[PDB]
C-alpha cells in the first residue's frame, strides 16, 4: 500500500552527482511528465533528525511556491533510499552560462543577486535555511537568455549530515559562513554565502582564498577580506557597501535577505554601465579550475568503484556457474548484475529490474554474441564496467580541454599546484607522483600524463 518509486517512474538518464546523492532524469509511466529525482543513499548519509521531522519538512516544501526555488512534487522512501522528485531545469549552472558571455556588468550581477535574495527571503519566511548556498546550487530554468535562476537544495542540510569525503566537499569552503563552522547558525548564514557569490561575480575571485580547504576555512573564520584588487576600481561604491553588510561577521548585525532587496545597489541597478571584462576572465579561470578538480576526483572515484565492482561481479557469477564451464544465460547475467546492485549503491541509474535488463542488453549488443543463447560471463564483465571507465575517462578529458583555454595541450606545474590544492591532494604527494611520470623536468604534463598521475593517486 506504501507507494513504490519505480512503480511510478522510469529512469531516462543520469544528470550527475549532487549534494547527498545522484540526480536522475525520470519520467512518469502514466502521464509522461519528466522529473529530476535526487536519490539519497541511506547507508552513505546519516540523518540529523527523526523520520517524523523529515516527513513534516517534505510536506511543507511540497506546498511552497516561488519562481527562484526548485519545485518539489513527490517524496518516496524504501529500505535503502530517499527519492526527492522535483521539476527538471535545462539551463545548466549559473556560472557555466556566465563564462560564455562577451559582456557582464553590475546590472547583470544585480539581476542575478535579486533573484537569489528573492528566493532566499521567501524561504526564510517559511523558516527553511539552506546552509550550503553556492554557485552550483543556482540553476537556470531554461537555455533561454532571460531565464530565471532556480535555487536547489533548500531543506537538505537541516536533515542530513554533510559529507567529509573530498569528492563531495570540493568547492564548499569558499561559501560557508563563519558561524556554521562553530555550530551556532541561523538564516543569516545564507546572506553570508550570497555575499561571497556576489563578491565573486564582481571580481572573479573568492574573497576568502587559500592553497587548500583548511587554509580557506582559516580565512573565513578570521573573516577579513579586502576590495584592494585592481578590478574593484571598476565597481560602484554601493555594491561594495552591500557586500560589506552581507559579509558582516556577527550574524545579528548582518543584513537580512529582505533588507538586502531594498539596498541602494539592488534598487539602482535592477531598473551606461561598463562591462566587467576583468571579472569575466577570472570567473572563467575560477570555474575551469573548479570543474577540473571535480572531474579529477570523480575519475579517481569511479576507478576505485570499478576495481570494487569488477572483482565482485566476477565472484557473483562464479558462484552462479554451478557446472563450472563459464556458461551463463542472459537471465543469469541479469540475476548476477541484480545481485551486484543488491549490495552496492553506485548505480542509482539501475533503479529496478528493467533498468538492468536493458543495461545487460546494451553490454551484450556490443560484445556481439547472441542474447538468446548461453554466454561467457568473463567477457561480459570486462565490457560492462568499461562503460563507466571509458565513460568517466572521457568526462575527465573534456574538463582537461576546457581548462586548457590556449589549446596548448599542456598544464603547467603552477596550474597543477592550483588544481591539486582545490582537490586537497597533498603537495608532497602529487609532486612525488609527478616525478614518477614526468622525468624530463618539462614542468608541464599533457592529458595522458595528467591521467597517469591520477591513477597513481588512487593506488594504480
Ligand atoms: C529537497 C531537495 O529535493 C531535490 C529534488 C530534486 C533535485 C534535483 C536537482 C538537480 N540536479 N541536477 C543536475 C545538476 C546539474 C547538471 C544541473 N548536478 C547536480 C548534476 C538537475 N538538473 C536539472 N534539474 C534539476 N532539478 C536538477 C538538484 C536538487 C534537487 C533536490
Amino acid at each position: 500500500s506504501t507507494a513504490i518509486f519505480s512503480d511510478r517512474y522510469k529512469g531516462q538518464r543520469v544528470l550527475g552527482k549532487g549534494s547527498f546523492g545522484e540526480v536522475i532524469l525520470c519520467k512518469d509511466k502514466i502521464t509522461g511528465q519528466e522529473c529530476a529525482v535526487k536519490v539519497i543513499s541511506k547507508r552513505q548519509v546519516k540523518q540529523k533528525t527523526d523520520k517524523e521531522s523529515l516527513l513534516r519538512e517534505v510536506q511543507l516544501l511540497k506546498q511552497l511556491d516561488h519562481p527562484n526555488i526548485m519545485k518539489l512534487y513527490e517524496f518516496f522512501e524504501d529500505k535503502g533510499y530517499f527519492y526527492l522528485v522535483g521539476e527538471v531545469y535545462t539551463g545548466g549552472e549559473l556560472f557555466d552560462e556566465i563564462i560564455s558571455r562577451k559582456r557582464f556588468s553590475e546590472v547583470d550581477a544585480a539581476r542575478i543577486i535579486r533573484q537569489v535574495l528573492s528566493g532566499i527571503t521567501y524561504m526564510h519566511k517559511n523558516k527553511i535555511v539552506h546552509r550550503d548556498l553556492k554557485p552550483e546550487n543556482l540553476l537556470l530554468e531554461s537555455k533561454s537568455k532571460d531565464a530565471n535562476i532556480r535555487i536547489i537544495d533548500f531543506g537538505l542540510s537541516t536533515h542530513f549530515e554533510a559529507s567529509k569525503k573530498m569528492k563531495d566537499k570540493i568547492g564548499t569552503a569558499y561559501y560557508i559562513a563563519p558561524e556554521v563552522l562553530h555550530g551556532t547558525y541561523d538564516e543569516k548564514c545564507d546572506v553570508w554565502s550570497t555575499g561571497v557569490i556576489l563578491y565573486i561575480l564582481l571580481s572573479g575571485c573568492p574573497p576568502f582564498n587559500g592553497a587548500n580547504e583548511y587554509d580557506i576555512l582559516k580565512k573565513v573564520e578570521k573573516g577579513k577580506y579586502t576590495f584592494e584588487l585592481p578590478q574593484w576600481k571598476k565597481v560602484s561604491e554601493s555594491a561594495k557597501d552591500l557586500i560589506r553588510k552581507m559579509l558582516t561577521y556577527v550574524p545579528s548585525m548582518r543584513i537580512s535577505a529582505r533588507d538586502a532587496l531594498d539596498h541602494e545597489w539592488i534598487q539602482t541597478y535592477t531598473k551606461d554601465v561598463p562591462s566587467l571584462d576583468n571579472a569575466i576572465l577570472n570567473i572563467r579561470q575560477f570555474q575551469g579550475t573548479q570543474k577540473l578538480a571535480q572531474a579529477a576526483l570523480l575519475y579517481m572515484g569511479s576507478k576505485l568503484t570499478s576495481q570494487d565492482e569488477t572483482k565482485e561481479l566476477t565472484a557473483i557469477f562464479h558462484k552462479m556457474d554451478k557446472n563450472g564451464d563459464g556458461q551463463l544465460d542472459r537471465a543469469e547475467l541479469i540475476e548476477g548484475y541484480k545481485e551486484l546492485m543488491r549490495m552496492k549503491g553506485q548505480d542509482a541509474s539501475m533503479l529496478d529490474a528493467s533498468a538492468v535488463e536493458h543495461e545487460v542488453d546494451q553490454v551484450l549488443d556490443a560484445v556481439d554474441f547472441d542474447k538468446n543463447g548461453y554466454i561467457e560471463y568473463s567477457e561480459f564483465v570486462t565490457v560492462a564496467m568499461d562503460r563507466k571507465t571509458l565513460l568517466s575517462r572521457e568526462r575527465l578529458e573534456r574538463a582537461f580541454r576546457m581548462f586548457d583555454s590556449d589549446n596548448s595541450g599542456k598544464i603547467s606545474s603552477t596550474e597543477l599546484a592550483t588544481i591539486f590544492g582545490v582537490s586537497d591532494v597533498d603537495s608532497e604527494t602529487w609532486k612525488s607522483v609527478l616525478s614518477e611520470v614526468d622525468k624530463n623536468n618539462d614542468g608541464e604534463v599533457d592529458f595522458d600524463e595528467f591521467q597517469q598521475m591520477l591513477l597513481k593517486l588512487c593506488g594504480n
